């Protein structure tokens, strides 16, 4: 019912700029297509709280996605790019930490909050993106 830490990621953000995110991309092992189309993208990425739950929805021109979840308690989840993956979202100190598993493979999306942008690092093996989002 009250105020969480959770709130400060809640709100309406649009994505501002765009780093290594193709390279971030090759490297998870997207195909061409998809990543032109992908990497072409300013989603608006929507994110709220309702008791345990939050909930992320990206819409873009790409593709529309919905996940909600508990933190700590891993669920399924298909991303934009079409993998089928198992996913875990904590908040370690301040950063929702999202974890998603196929095949063998792991990537790491990092979402936190500096200044008055939301910054996302995706991480692959060796390879990272960051992706900077502003409030619409
Ligand atoms: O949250 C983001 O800004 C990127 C989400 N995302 C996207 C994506 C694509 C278009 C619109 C928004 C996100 C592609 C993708 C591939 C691998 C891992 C994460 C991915």
């Amino acid at each position: 019912r009250g105020s969480h830490m959770c709130d400060a990621f809640v709100g309406t953000w649009k994505l501002v700029s765009s780093e290594n995110f193709d390279d971030y991309m090759k490297e998870v092992g997207v195909g061409f297509a998809t990543r032109k189309v992908a990497g072409m993208a300013k989603p608006n990425m929507i994110i709220s709280v309702n008791g345990d739950v939050i909930t992320i929805k990206s819409e873009s021109t790409f593709k529309n996605t919905e996940i909600s979840f508990i933190l700590g308690q891993e669920f399924d989840e298909v991303t934009a790019d079409d993998r089928k993956v198992k996913s875990t979202i904590t908040l370690d100190g301040g950063v929702l930490v999202h974890v998603q598993k196929w095949d063998g493979k792991s990537t790491t999306i990092k979402r936190k909050r500096e200044d008055d942008k939301l910054v996302v690092e995706c991480v692959m093996k060796g390879v990272t993106s960051t992706r900077v989002y502003e409030r619409a």
